[PDB]
């Protein structure tokens, strides 16, 4: 009626008992209908929420989720429940298990990858369970004994077998591994894409989610399965995937993300007195992928771009992404500030006709803004999250408590969906998205 | 470490947590292991628990509950869960579905009842509903209307059946329907139960909480399990229990409870215009049980009595039932503030050696007292509950924010116990109680 | 930017610096510029502010008001400030000190009073003070020898000078005694004030409030002032009042406090063991009290009627002012249900106009009705805690909490104004009224 | 009663009263009866305080020490309220306004400097602004206008005055500037002061903290009040002092907040477009005194050490002041984790005997320990708010969230202490400081 928003106590209760509502035992669905399976992403921001509830079953989640590692190192972005249907493309679409010579026993998978938060994850779970007395304490250093080799070789494939030239960026070879599917990042890559006999298909995604506005077209979707065919025909070989993808890009919002991980993977590394061979290596790396992301920036705003390899081109958008070097770090102060200027003004979180004081996935002012279509403008939670613990971390106290506190202000409808018009705040595709309320979770501690 | 407590949104999650995770489907357990079934004031509460998380689930816990409603009206106390075991006594030992003409047809419960707080729930399920919107609001109405009947039918079956001389006090037969197993208040009442031929049997609930000074004892046991002999005898029937039952007590606060629950049940049939005619009945209940609850109390401290019906006589104890008129109103004024001085004197609240001021359930200097053995002295959340919910009913306002504020400190060690120790606020019995969760996320708003 | 809203801590802290910075000494002004004396109920609600902040202080306030009060009983509605102008009518306009024999020494005072609320906010002092230990408690109970022997003959001027014959009603004698200065319920007793010669005079209180909108008119106020000078032509003298004035009212809303501030100082009269004809007399004028406002109801909608003493007809006018029942109780169970639905439905609270579901001075559906004009219509915060306060004293829990989270939603702009366009919101009168920052400082908790 | 402890609306309330108390109109007294006058960087908190209450009151605070700014920059540590006694020595003992050539007119102050923590609080106070909207900035912005060049005049005085040979430490001459006026660091300094013929004196401090295990000795105070003598003998000239100054110290803690200082300085002028020769001063001083407080710590452990400049040796001592390389950065990599993990374990915050999880003023395993003995080993608010903010622009979020969290536990009794008994918690010192409502202000948000 009056208001329809929860007390932060109400909200607390809310999205914890979602997140255990989507609990089928050992995974947490990312959504219940629309993505009823773990995906690789958002299992690390569900443990993040899960560390306040039990510090036991955060650890489950990843342990559950490093249990579907390939034998080469690769985190898959999709990890099928068994039994379960209603999500498309499913186990039988994808084939790894039966074409891929490095996909696990005993899970179903899908055969690209996501970005690495998990050690941000494991970092969050650490400082919970360092409040919580002895027995979680174990609980938590007896993961780090039995996963640190798992998180190494996961941190091992992406330097070595995503970035072979050791330019310090990371190579996608799908839009879906970057996280965001129909970014307008990726359209001009795209536009290379070129099907040829595609096998028949049925999407899953819009029966449930039927608003055409707010989700990709069919055109988009023909060119996402395309690129799994190119894949199924070199059966998932890394050594073969440069010779053959019609999708070849660095994302350099991926790319910070990594340099970020590395970084807290090494300093846990440091802390629980790890193999001193493999800190070093991540301390190497992060400095690494940190120089590539500042390689790509505007030399007037720091602006980061992605780079097509088949076209060796770079890609210039107005998108949350090119804000990557925030999060790592690694500019000349004058170009740093620029790109805060770019953040806070009114081409990003500074637009005036904004419901909140939030950070767009694509600028308002952009031809390719839709404010209604997924990554192509909506405001999405998970992205506050991540900007407000990576600037809290660059010591921006106060800027990364305004964005907790509008995030908070824009969750309090208890809706947990994964996006928002970013003028209207009415809540966009699922609901119920498991990795918004652990963002929640996480923000009211 | 330094603080063991949660803040009140970690407390707000984690009972919210454990809710969903005591949640079979249509029906919460009471507790994990101990208690893994529904038990019906239990269940009363769960409802009143899940009212700020979801309306329709809240609703669907009291439909699940009156499904198992007998045909006479009786709410019986336990429904058990198809296919669980670990509890003893069992569908089997009961054997209500073979014995007992007036059982339900597909679901499997006990032969006895529990308080009636159910229209308790009904009002908070009301409460919330309404200040959620249109469609919640027309799931909580749709309830009334499917489920009005049934809730008259439990009310006049306690009128009629369990108060047979209109003396205003509901009559038990077994302890256990008092919801205080082995409180001092029926031990004169049980040392004249004696069993004679009993049937082998293994207890359960001493496999899982096995400090034996937490638990009731063998002793005890032999004689609960006694009554239920005596109660198949003669197929349940409510005409012949008076004849054939070695237990048979007026309990004093069941029925101030009975006295509320009907003032609350009438007031909403006024206000969502059910049948007039059961408007005044349940008016009528209200003020004969008020009257019944008075009659039984001393003339000096206004301490309610109860009553053993087959020696005739007044039990004195003194528990937290004796504070059973300041539930439901009824004394004279002179004689309420001496009820209340009690209340808050050393005797009870005021005793200097409690952690937190709350009621425990037998007075501390009682010689009944023991601070460990369940009812017999430790506090217990859901009492705390009840009396700060009847309290602000009757507009004292200060006294119940008083009790909510130390059970919310209690509370905030997030064990959700059942019941704690007097003095050292140890927490006891089992933990993941899905009664206190209830009591929290209800009194954290 | 994007909220303007204040956080509760951040409220709080605003509300206390606001309430030490209108503190003069040893009193608080009712505002810094509109109303820069103590006012008599303003100060009641004042203490009520403190009492979370210093006991000690919240009873210094008391005292003082109290060291001004008329040799007959009488609580004057203004103490005024040595040495302060901006205020008019000032003391020379109102001449007591010079005409009135009952009139305190060193004391500057008005010449009319004020609603009793003065003995709740005794009873909130005493809730803060119990729960602070010992050495707050003696403050407050020295405070209760010092001062109960004056809060008795304040009661006992209300009830035997104002209530000359015995019918439970007490009589005004000047709008500005009701505390709503222009309410529609005096307009027609105010059309039958004819003014003779009246001194000549200049308004401060629109030199301060600018906006003709939201004050009363220039011929209200040369009404106001004529009464003064019929008031002073009999030297204040309480047995001639009734041969001279032209406004004799029955104030229903007014004796509905009386009523509940009769019950409450008896009450705190046993509880503190105090002389037991007083506390006699005290049982004895609430009863009267309450019997009083019930027989101005209309019997089909419960409403309270203001009864005008020379015209002999009752008032009936649609304001805030008809809930009167409401808070002293007394009426039918049918009619008082009838009366809740008037307060609930779309004359006031459910009007769907309202920015918050709070009440309204007078009803938006009144022809009387002006949105900005004083108490013709705006929402007063003063008037949502005494109504809350009220109905969590009748066991009205739900009622009470919902006026207090929208009055806190009101307030949370920081403004504290004294009154709210009902519409917009908009803050209207003065800011940094005190008894608006102790409301919230009260309901914060 | 069972709990003594605010809850945090009811504490930021009472923080916000005493502060607001406090005020003598344009200067806030660091503490009521001990500190009646302004001190130097107790106004600097006490400006933080204020911020959320009154940007234009906290304004005018920061306003009234900068006008009692020296003519060569130096902000003196108290500034008197005029008219106000009872505080040694006062105003006639330092004779400043007769002797210093560079004391202010018509405002009366010491002779002595104190910590430069002043652009902190400016750094909060355009935070704050920036949040209320335009016209509480443009307060903020003129503030600017107003005082950046007696904000440069400031550092500028420190930089060339106080660190004469550029070695990046401040150089005291008086133990009272460092703000730790009986730490263990200065008691090998303070061995060889050694008084002549002392003009007579009578403390005033310790009539009102009458524990004499509270407050430093008379023969501290003896070598206290002796340095006032040597530097009036050279009329407070700062070219003299050298030659003269019996107690000459590089303060390596007040360096290291100098370093801060000036960054936080040089990013306020850069984004308020200062000048740019002004800014890279700043940033030089930045990065020297960085450099000069590294240069004093021990290789091992990281911890810093204080230097006597007249002895020419490293004062070793086991204070917080160690810690002095955690504020302002710089340290190696390896040597700052060495550092961090003393400030962790069992020496300092880790010690197992704390009833807090907060930095004592000196270790309690130092045999210079003394836990009521004011900076020999109580923990200090100041302290735990300043390290936490400074934490947390480290980047350490969860460090400086943990410290936030126990000083806001330690504060909840609302004694508003100074310092408190690291064992036991007790409030020490003067009750109703200042600067300890202002943190708390600050932390509760
Ligand atoms: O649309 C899909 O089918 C999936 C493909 O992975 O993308 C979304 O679904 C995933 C589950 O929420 C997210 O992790 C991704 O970021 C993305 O929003
Ligand atoms: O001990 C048992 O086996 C059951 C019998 O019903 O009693 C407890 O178990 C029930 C489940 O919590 C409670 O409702 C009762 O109040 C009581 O505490
Ligand atoms: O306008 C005035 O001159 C004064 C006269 O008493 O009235 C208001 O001012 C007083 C102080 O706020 C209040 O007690 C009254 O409610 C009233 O609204
Ligand atoms: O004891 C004294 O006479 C004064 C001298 O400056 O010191 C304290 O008093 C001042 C006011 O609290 C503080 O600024 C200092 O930290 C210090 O603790």
């Amino acid at each position: 009626p009056h208001d329809p928003s929860f007390t932060p106590t109400q909200l607390a209760a809310r999205a914890a008992y979602l997140l255990r509502g989507n609990d089928l035992g050992t995974m947490t669905t990312a959504a219940p209908l629309l993505y009823p399976h773990m995906w690789s992403w958002d299992a690390a921001f569900v443990a993040i929420g899960l560390a306040p509830l039990s510090v036991e079953r955060a650890v489950v989640e990843l342990d559950t989720l490093l249990s579907a590692q390939w034998r080469n190192g690769m985190i898959p972005h999709i990890v099928f429940a068994n039994g379960v249907d209603g999500y498309f493309p499913g186990p039988a679409r994808w084939a790894t298990a039966t074409l891929a010579d490095n996909a696990p026993r005993n899970r179903l998978t899908s055969g690209i990858t996501q970005p690495p938060v998990h050690a941000i994850a494991v970092q969050r779970i650490l400082e919970h369970a360092r409040t919580r007395g002895r027995s979680t304490r174990a609980v938590a250093e007896a993961f780090l004994d039995r996963r640190w080799g798992d998180l190494m070789r996961w941190h091992r494939w992406l330097a070595e077998c995503r970035d072979r030239n050791e330019r310090g960026r990371i190579t996608l070879y799908h839009g879906w591994e970057s996280g965001m599917d129909n970014s307008p990042r990726w359209d001009s890559a795209y536009a290379n894409v070129v099907p040829g006999k595609l096998p028949e298909y049925q999407r899953a995604d819009n029966v449930i989610i039927t608003d055409p506005s707010q989700r990709p077209s069919d055109g988009e979707y023909d060119r996402y399965l395309w690129l799994l065919e190119e894949m199924k025909a070199v059966r998932y070989d890394d050594e073969r995937l440069p010779s053959v993808m019609s999708f070849q890009v660095e994302d350099v919002f991926f790319s910070a993300i990594f340099s970020v991980a590395c970084q807290v993977l090494a300093e846990i590394g440091e802390d629980y007195k790890r193999p001193h061979a493999d800190v070093k290596d991540l301390y190497l790396w992060a400095e690494r992928f940190r120089a590539g992301v500042v390689e790509t920036t505007d030399q007037r705003t720091g602006a980061a771009r992605d780079f097509d390899v088949l076209a060796e081109k770079w890609l210039v958008t107005e998108t949350a992404a090119q804000f990557a070097p925030l999060l790592c770090g690694g500019l000349p102060h004058d170009r740093e500030r620029a790109l805060l200027k770019l953040l806070e003004g009114p081409r990003f979180c500074g637009h005036p006709d904004l419901k909140y004081g939030l950070i767009p996935s694509t600028s308002p002012v952009s031809r390719d803004f839709r404010p209604r279509e997924y990554w192509r403008g909506p405001v999405w939670p998970v992205l506050t999250w991540l900007f407000s613990w990576c600037f809290a971390r660059r010591g921006w106290a106060e800027r990364a408590r305004l964005l907790r506190q509008e995030g908070l202000r824009q969750a309090s409808d208890g809706s947990f969906a994964a996006y928002y018009e970013p003028f209207t705040g009415e809540p966009l595709g699922s609901m119920q998205q498991s990795w918004t309320a652990a963002a929640v979770l996480d923000w009211l501690g």
